[PDB]
């Protein structure tokens, strides 16, 4: 049925069979285009292939775009190996916001950010990272970098500095 041939077509993806993955997809993903998790493998297959710009065109079609994280970090990853790391960030800066814990999207906008020549917003980003991955010296390090990039009295600058106290406090309950 349709879970053993979205799961055989999964495993090809895994073993970067792209072809043999995109063969036993595409007629789950041509029955139902807006299904997010075919939309998912669809998108890895075609970025396999060097195929961003299909991937973006079908995603920008899918209706729950907007609303469905998956479809968002899926197109934001299109756009970024599409050469459009604009697009990307403009979706990353809402995902990263409503999906704090999620180390993808803070590597993805991190990318995106460096592409784009935004350097504070490439540290916070970098420095969500570190957070994540529990290097909160290193995270404060570089959250205090950005706030210094930012105008003096700004509210990216309270921002920047707000999590700064964030990760010091958390690092008290670790000592």
């Amino acid at each position: 049925g349709s879970a053993a041939q979205y799961g055989r077509a999964l495993q090809a993806m895994e073993a970067n069979k792209y072809d043999e993955a995109r063969k036993t997809l595409q007629p789950l993903l041509a029955a139902e285009p807006g299904n997010a998790w075919y939309l998912d493998l669809a998108t890895d297959i075609d970025l396999g292939q060097n195929k961003a710009n299909e991937a973006i065109n079908r995603l920008k079609n899918a209706r729950d775009l907007r609303t469905n994280p998956v479809l968002q970090l899926n197109l934001a990853n299109a756009y970024l190996q599409g050469g459009q790391p604009q697009e990307a960030a403009n979706i990353l800066n809402r995902y990263t916001f409503n999906n704090k814990d999620d180390s993808n999207g803070w590597d993805l906008l991190a990318q995106a950010e460096a592409a784009l020549n935004n350097r504070d917003q490439e540290l916070a980003a970098r420095a969500e990272g570190y957070a994540l991955a529990g290097r909160l010296d290193q995270a404060i390090s570089l959250m205090s970098s950005a706030s210094s990039q930012v105008k003096l009295g700004s509210l990216q600058q309270a921002r920047y500095d707000a999590r700064i106290d964030q990760l010091r406090q958390l690092q008290e309950r670790f000592k």
